[PDB]
């Protein structure tokens, strides 16, 4: 669907300027599912996922079970279909966010596991995550999925364009 | 030394978890002494590209080490990497005179960290088993430990070969963790 692949995409990024995306969000939310989906190198377990692409870096743990430093981005994972999980993927969330090491990471939310039937659209992630009212940062949501691939090449997309404006 | 190495940690506080870095040049026997402490498994992990770092967790007490003064690289990095440090044991091969002052430059590169501020530290002056082994004052005088500045430290001789002066090394690091209450 996405009108380039992935490595197009992340192709954009100055091929060299380390970039660090912290992908974190409840257990069970999708993440290492999504690493794998993005078909970019293996993971790398230490608990704590790598994966090393060119020069951006994805480290994944589970949240709710100074690493914060020098952080470009933070990528977010919900599952969309767990409804009673969701508040406490949004107090984590509000966790991270009162970091200031985070400050000026940018913050892409995957409302993921969008092919499920019971998945909440984006507004009723943004109001249970209650991002609507985040405006110290720039933020965004989309819609993604690791059975399809869908929405990831997007949401890279949107990280790449925003790192390359600033 | 009286006490076994065992009693000497066993008189540490429980409920006090304690980090300690043991750092210095390759090959000044840093992997050895963790062996030669008898306490358990070494662990390896890769906290970083390029870096081998070896565990040795006993009770409240972790021991890290890497080497430091590659030729090639920047120095080992990563995050945290410092953080809630209560000791540095550096360690230094005392027959590698050629060596020496790399040895002091990244002795003194590792004292200019605030991570590191009130760190005790133990400079162990190790294979002292071997005859060509420098003198501890001779040691102290090319590591320039005279400018060595707020610090709770000693150099205490020892070896890997023979086990000698480790006992008295972690019991002055025990007594001195204790001494702050
Ligand atoms: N339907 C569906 N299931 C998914 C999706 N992603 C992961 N899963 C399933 O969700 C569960 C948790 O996935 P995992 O990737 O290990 O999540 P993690 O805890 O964040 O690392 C596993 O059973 C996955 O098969 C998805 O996008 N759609
Ligand atoms: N003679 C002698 N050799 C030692 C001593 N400690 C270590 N060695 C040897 O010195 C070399 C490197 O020691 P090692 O523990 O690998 O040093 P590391 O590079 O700091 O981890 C090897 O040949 C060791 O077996 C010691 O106390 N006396
Ligand atoms: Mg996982
Ligand atoms: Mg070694």
């Amino acid at each position: 669907a996405w009108l380039a692949s992935l490595k197009q995409t992340l192709g954009l990024l100055p091929a060299d300027r380390k970039i660090r995306v912290l992908m974190l969000g409840l257990d069970n939310a999708g993440k290492t599912s999504i690493l794998y989906r993005l078909h970019l190198g293996d993971v790398v377990t230490t608990n704590l996922e790598t994966l090393q692409y060119k020069n951006i870096s994805f480290e994944v743990w589970d949240l709710g079970g100074c690493y914060f430093s020098d952080t470009d981005a933070v990528i977010y994972v919900v599952d969309s279909t767990d409804r009673d999980r969701m508040g406490v993927a949004k107090h984590e969330l509000y966790a991270l966010l009162d970091e200031d090491e985070l400050r000026k990471s940018l913050l892409l939310i995957f409302a993921n596991k969008q092919d499920l039937p019971d998945a909440a659209s984006e507004a009723e992630i943004a109001e249970q995550l209650g991002v609507s009212s985040i405006m110290n940062r720039t933020w965004t949501i989309v819609k993604s999925s690791s059975k399809t691939g869908d929405g990831l090449v997007e949401g890279m997309d949107w990280l790449v364009e925003r790192l390359r404006e600033q």
